[PDB]
């Protein structure tokens, strides 16, 4: 929610902090000193009374003309650029505070208005191109193993303690944000874990957020068609654990597996390492063993060289990492691995690796890997000499078009069986896309077009043999086929197929 109980800031303080300037005049500022502003919004249509309405320019539009809209919603005061003064022109019945960089003060003043509230959470926050999702869940669902309140915070939804709302970003804009988590303290949350994207470092929007802890799980070429390259892309990630960063959290954990990793340790001085992949870290994993239910028991080496049998729930070597990341998130906010251990043992995280049983025989798998990179690490996690792996997905239209037949050449490659299918085809005519994915088809697989999803999924379910595995990807958690939105769920699809096997 937005907070119930939020005393005002004085439009004057918000502007002294920030050091804003009044589009009016000088002299508007005796107004100012009399306005108490209670919320803040980044969106006109979203604006309570009493909100500061932060008009912002984006890449598609610019908030200054929304203002009539949020004035006439109640919004107190517009907080813009010079450029947003330009759209205004004369005449807002409210007062206008002028940044440079409104976005890059947003968070601070959110912070303030909702009265601060990550210092009253202990907030932690996972970024890295994969693991984020997973990583929160582990996280999350040690937290409640160990009797803690817990919010989540990321790309499946938001949870307040037992409360499920659902997120349009995965990570919020500042005020939203910053609201949520004044709400959070209200509801009596005390620790809250969120995914922190790239996106969101670049843009400010965790600004105002004190982090009891930051984990950076991997890297990998993601987001290139935001960030102008792959070092910012590091860049954005890396202000959350350079030691002398304004975002740097009180602790800092880091997996060592990925070569990103290895330079983000590097970074944050005294970072709290973590492998599963045999290299020197704080945490190590050993012994990892594949389990009946296609789970994973491990032991996982602690900073203090004592070992704990572990057991999760999720197939896949990098889960392992994950996890090891989740421990050692836990235990430094003190959550020892004995009472974390039930939890870990139980959750299933939606979407990832999901795995789907109702009957026997094979390993069926829902997966969100809707990327290259994603796919790649997802089908090689998955591949074992004497078992067959079918994978079936397929691509988003008005979607990044190029990644497409780079996928269906990494499909050709690790899978036995691929089949391409429709995943929300959008305005373009499905079977270009389709086309585009068997381009990159062009020995080892055996590759079909099946452009219903349904029937895609009941194809390869049939051609299954025990002990083979079928995953259903690029999806995950994600649901309905848009083309009309026409409702679709994978785990419900494939849960269905494997019925009609008998
Ligand atoms: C690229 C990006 O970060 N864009 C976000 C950005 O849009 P941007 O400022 O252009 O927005 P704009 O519409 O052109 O105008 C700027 C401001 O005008 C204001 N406006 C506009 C129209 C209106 O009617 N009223 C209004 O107030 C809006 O509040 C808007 O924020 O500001 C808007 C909110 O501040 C967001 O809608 C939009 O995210 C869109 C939904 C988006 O798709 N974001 C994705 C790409 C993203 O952020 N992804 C990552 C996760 C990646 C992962 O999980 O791997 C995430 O954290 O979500
Ligand atoms: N540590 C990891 N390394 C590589 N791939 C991963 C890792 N953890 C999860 N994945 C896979 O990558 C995809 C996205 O990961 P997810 O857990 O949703 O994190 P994120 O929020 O970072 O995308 C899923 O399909 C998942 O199975
Ligand atoms: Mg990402
Ligand atoms: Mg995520």
């Amino acid at each position: 929610l937005r907070p119930n109980a939020v005393v005002g800031v004085r439009l004057a303080a918000l502007a002294d902090q920030v050091g804003a300037a009044l589009a009016e005049g000088p002299a508007q500022r005796a107004v100012t000193e009399d306005r108490t502003v209670t919320g803040v919004t980044l969106r006109a249509q979203d604006v309570s009374p009493g909100d500061l309405f932060a008009a912002l320019t984006g890449s598609t539009t610019h908030g200054a003309r929304h203002v009539g809209d949020a004035i006439a919603r109640g919004a107190v005061a517009v907080l813009t650029d010079p450029a947003g003064v330009a759209e205004i022109a004369g005449r807002a019945a409210v007062p206008v505070l002028v940044h440079p960089a409104p976005r890059g003060v947003l968070g601070g003043l959110a912070a303030t208005v909702y009265g601060h509230p990550s210092e009253r959470l202990t907030v932690i926050g996972i970024t890295g191109t994969s693991g984020k999702t997973t990583t929160t869940y582990l996280v999350e669902a040690g937290l409640r193993a160990a009797g803690r309140v817990a919010g989540l915070i990321g790309t499946i939804g938001i949870r307040v303690g037992g409360a499920d709302l659902p997120s349009a970003l995965t990570t919020p804009e500042a005020p939203t944000l910053q609201a949520m988590l004044a709400a959070m303290v209200e509801r009596g949350v005390d620790t809250v874990v969120m995914e922190v994207s790239s996106h969101a470092l670049a843009l400010g929007r965790v600004d105002g957020t004190r982090f009891a802890v930051g984990a950076f799980t991997n890297l990998s070429r993601d987001h290139l068609d935001f960030h102008p390259s792959m070092a910012d892309y590091f860049e954005a990630k890396a202000s959350l654990f350079d030691p002398d960063s304004a975002l740097r959290a009180r602790t800092a954990v880091v997996c060592i597996d990925d070569d990103a990793g290895r330079a983000m340790a590097a970074r944050a001085a005294d970072a709290i390492t973590v492998s599963a992949a045999d290299r020197p870290a704080h945490w190590r994993a050993t012994d990892v063993a594949p389990t009946d239910a296609g789970g994973q028991q491990f032991t996982a080496i602690d900073p203090a060289g004592v070992g704990h049998h572990i057991g999760i729930r999720l197939p896949g070597r990098y889960n392992v990492a994950n996890c090891l990341v989740a421990l050692a998130i836990l235990d430094t906010v003190g959550v020892s691995p004995e009472q974390a251990v039930p939890g870990l043992r139980e959750i299933r995280v939606p979407g990832r690796l999901e795995q789907i049983d109702r009957g026997q025989g094979f390993l069926a798998l829902v997966d969100y890997a809707h990327k290259p990179e994603a796919l790649r690490s997802v089908l090689t996690t998955l591949a074992h000499p004497d078992r067959r792996l079918a994978v079936v997905f397929g691509a988003g239209g008005d979607r990044d078009p190029g990644k497409r037949a780079p996928m269906g050449r990494i499909a050709a490659q690790l899978a036995d069986l691929v089949v391409v299918t429709d995943d929300n085809p959008r305005d373009e005519d499905p079977t270009a896309i389709r086309r585009e994915i068997l381009a990159g088809a062009a020995g080892d697989a055996q590759v079909v077009e099946i452009a219903d999803r349904r029937d895609a999924i009941r194809h390869a379910v049939a051609w299954a043999r025990p002990g083979d595995v079928v995953l259903i990807a690029g999806k995950g958690h994600e649901t309905g086929q848009r083309g009309r939105v026409r409702p679709f769920d994978d785990r419900v699809e494939l849960a269905a197929a494997l019925e009609a096997l008998e």
